[PDB]
């Protein structure tokens, strides 16, 4: 039986996500490792055009007082749709063909992704929710329509101190962006929240019997997630949240409990963090594929991807 | 081991679905049918203020040109999300519940659905990239989105001529509603085509081997939904979908094919369509629940969706 490695590489952009997985691919390992792309020409031409520019630009107009939250609010949402319909698409294809977790034994195939379903699903919207550009019920649409969380999911988030993050944001402008620090900020809060949701979940956690603690290694329930959504729109005159938002947030701990996160270090050179990533794959958790053509299906299948929507990888 | 009988009453607005459901419901049939009505709360205020009105006047000022296509577009995107998302969230909590099929035996509970998920996530956008309001990759964006088809999922779908169907619309418009003949037919169509593609798949069909006949009760690729993907924003230049694209149709068929659909003819009295609905019910699905409890958990969390978000059934 076979085994595939999966890996989510993800995190707030401009971290060097690109800059150390291109390196880690680069060390000539035969074709057992592929790489897949952020797909940025289905966002700038296939799915609609220059959508990061469309993003960018919003938030500015709002921020400048030229349109009101509600008018931010819609297109934000339509925007992200867009986003991260890539990823969407591909995991559903992706889906009938990963079997259960084969412990940590040499992965027949390693998949490197750019970004998980999650970033353009629950992070990006969540930020702007937090930038006011987005609605909590618009947030919790995606969140209830996130993909059932496959076996052998390893997402690799970042750290790098907020001066260093800056300094290599300016570097790298992806086209139609434009420098925006608050963003920055709830972007990188947003993944903060998110490692510890994970956390805090596995450690026994349930937003249930903790949402008191609100209504006021070990993170409690306020250093999750699950506190953005205490919000006026979504509380019921009682004081708890509808059923509805509820049930939403259930969802959320059912997707982010079985996710194995990681936390690769960037505050370092292009080396030394490629050497990292690729320190931490051998304690990442392999799966066995469903038939004996799935690799070959699989393998292809991030090759078309990476062509038909990979600007320069 | 118990059985659960899961239907979803489905098909363009205002033929009858309501008034022949709550007839259906009103047998005096124990406790062991409850219905799950429309989430009309959730769409006229909880997320976000009447979501109806507001796609009714934006197909509305778009068909008076006062606004664009791209303008339109937006707006019924974000709506459609809001729209849809009580769906979503239902069948994400129903998911852990719902085991094999058994067969077709006393249903220990049997759930009648106001509508099922692929009515905002596919059959309504479809409608609306019809009337201009909408784009294929939005539609595609959503079919990318359609949670798995669970076991035993019953869909009915409703039979009634155009001219009886217009009368009946015009009695009964919702809070927000305008008539609009243009995308009664458009509705009327896509769920014309939605049954044809489930009948299609189930007789052996493959898309992508018909694929060619479109570029020119045995229903033909033509008379499927895959016709209406036959976009030139959807094509390369060599004449092929996108790959993104036809991995979504491939996603569609998937989600399509497990289906079982049923079709209630409305043309006649409230009795006798409740009559005919409660006949098909012999012949549909049941499945066992993963849980003893999950009868229960299940009977209260429809009774919970229903007092919070329905307006009067
Ligand atoms: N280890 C590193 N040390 C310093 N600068 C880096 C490092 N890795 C990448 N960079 C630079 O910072 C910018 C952002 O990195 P990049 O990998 O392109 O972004 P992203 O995280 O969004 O994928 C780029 O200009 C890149 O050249
Ligand atoms: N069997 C029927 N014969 C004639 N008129 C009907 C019948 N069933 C419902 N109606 C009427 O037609 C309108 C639409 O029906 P309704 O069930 O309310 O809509 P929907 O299909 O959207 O749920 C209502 O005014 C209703 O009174
Ligand atoms: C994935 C994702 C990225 N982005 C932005 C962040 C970066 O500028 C760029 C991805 O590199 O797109 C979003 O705005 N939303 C998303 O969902
Ligand atoms: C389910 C659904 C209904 N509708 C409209 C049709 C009816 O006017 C009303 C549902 O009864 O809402 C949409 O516009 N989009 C949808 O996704």
């Amino acid at each position: 039986m076979p085994t595939l490695l999966r890996v989510y590489i993800d995190g707030p952009h401009g971290m060097g996500k690109t800059t150390t997985t291109q390196l880690l691919v680069a060390l000539g390992s035969r074709d057992d490792i592929v790489y897949v792309p952020e797909p940025m020409t289905y966002w700038r031409v296939l799915g609609a055009s220059e959508t990061i520019a469309n993003i960018y630009t919003t938030q500015h107009r709002l921020d400048q007082g030229e349109i009101s939250a509600g008018d931010a609010a819609v297109v934000m949402t339509s925007a992200q749709i867009t986003m991260g319909m890539p990823y969407a698409v591909t995991d559903a294809v992706l889906a009938p063909h990963i079997g259960g977790e084969a412990g940590s034994p040499p992965p027949a195939l390693t998949l490197i992704f750019d970004r998980h379903p999650i970033a353009a699903l629950l992070c990006y919207p969540a930020a702007r929710y937090l930038m006011g550009s987005m609605t909590p019920q618009a947030v919790l649409a995606f969140v209830a329509l996130i993909p059932p969380t496959l076996p052998g999911t390893n997402i690799v988030l970042g750290a790098l101190p907020e001066d260093r993050h800056i300094d290599r944001l300016a570097k790298r402008q992806r086209p139609g962006e434009r420098l925006d620090l608050a963003m920055l900020a709830a972007i990188r809060r947003v993944y903060g929240l998110l490692a510890n949701t994970v956390r805090y979940l596995q450690c026994g956690g349930s937003w249930r019997e903790d949402w008191g603690q609100l209504s006021g290694p070990r993170p409690h329930i306020g250093d999750t997630l699950f506190t953005l959504f205490r919000a006026p729109e979504l509380l019921a005159p009682n004081g708890d949240l509808y059923n509805v938002f509820a049930w939403a947030l259930d969802v959320l701990a059912k997707r982010l409990r079985s996710m194995h996160v990681f936390i690769l270090d960037y505050d370092q050179s292009p080396a030394g963090c490629r050497d990292a990533l690729l320190q931490l794959t051998s304690g990442m958790v392999q799966t066995h594929v469903t038939t004996p053509g799935s690799i070959p299906t699989i393998c292809d299948l991030a090759r078309t991807f990476a062509r038909e929507m990979g600007e320069a990888n």
